């Protein structure tokens, strides 16, 4: 169903959340790394851990992308159903008014209407 849909971005959404986390730990760790490795004098280490950090940057920023098309996906499937309880409030609302139209069982009063409105219209064409 569509609460089938929801519930499992939602599932997906909170576990991307947490490989972000993780990931921008590494990241952190990544640079003290790097700073290690400068105190020690070693600047191709240091500059082979800030690569390695980059790429794990890169990947947090797929991490993150699939993330928002989860959540506009969720979006837009909660708007959905709103509109659609809109129109079924809409479809059982005409039903009403159109028994609370009809409610004269005798002596048909809009047959008269639809008569005198047709004289009204006689100038238009």
């Amino acid at each position: 169903s569509p609460t089938k849909a929801i519930v499992r971005l939602r599932e997906h959404i909170n576990l991307l959340s947490k490989k972000q986390s993780h990931l921008r730990t590494q990241i952190t760790n990544q640079e003290n790394e790097a700073r290690i490795f400068l105190t020690k004098g070693n600047k191709v280490m240091a500059k082979n851990a800030l690569k390695k950090k980059k790429t794990i940057e890169q990947l947090l920023s797929k991490v993150e992308g699939t993330m928002e098309s989860m959540e506009q996906q969720l979006f837009s499937i909660e708007s959905a159903n709103l509109n659609l309880e809109t129109m079924r409030a809409m479809q059982e609302g005409a039903k009403a008014m159109k028994t609370i139209h009809s409610g004269l069982d005798i002596d048909k009063v809009d047959e008269t209407m639809d008569e005198i409105r047709e004289q009204v219209e006689l100038g238009d064409e």
